[PDB]
């Protein structure tokens, strides 16, 4: 559950290691409910807009990890294409412009999405 | 001791090939000579993984900013890829690729390592350019 996803960020992704951030504040903010979002995917449209979570001409402005569902990913300078799901993550970027890559959803998505601002206000803590 | 590739595994593999990569398309180069080279035993190799030493060199088929002349399909197991200017880290199986600009050194922006004992395709540039004169005679 919380605790898959605390556990794969502390130990997988520095910005979230436990040297900067404690555990307590990282699953308080988990819990926070801003941070947990969904992407409903329109069958009907499957390019429509609000399925692109990242594109390289648009600008980085949160962390992304995925719970549940799929996305295609090309990223990179030879943009490697790659069907990604649960606990890939995108956008530490953001935590540290726009990506190297771009994200759209494939099916239904259950999110974990962390601003920067979100992100330096955990620090001051 | 190197094992036989099923036969309709590498048919299974071409036809992918054929498909989804551009380099590898009917219109550069026949399905039939597609074919003929993945059952050349130099094109199937494999990553025996030593889980006492998870980051042995062999067990790396690619590194950021190392020359490399080569692609790989993976035919069976798991490796980490880590890829971008953000380096990104994702795992990825069965029938994932990498190493199509090596053949048009090419120095990669990903690092791509054995994460299990590996079943692969390995095409080199020169036997790719080799290919390529092949379905011309």
């Amino acid at each position: 559950l919380l605790l898959a996803t605390q556990r794969f960020l502390s130990r997988e992704v520095d910005v979230f290691s436990p040297l900067r951030m404690s555990e307590k504040v990282l699953l308080h903010l988990l819990k926070h409910p801003s941070v947990n979002q969904e992407v409903r995917f329109d069958e009907s449209n499957r390019l429509a807009t609000h399925h692109y979570l990242y594109q390289r001409s648009q600008p980085v402005d949160y962390f992304i990890l995925i719970l549940q569902g799929r996305v295609e990913v090309e990223i990179g300078k030879e943009g490697l294409k790659f069907e990604n799901g649960a606990f890939t993550y995108y956008g530490v970027s953001a935590l540290m412009y726009c990506p190297d890559y771009t994200v759209r959803a494939l099916s239904d998505l259950q999110l974990i999405k962390v601003t920067r601002l979100q992100y330096l206000n955990a620090l001051m803590a």
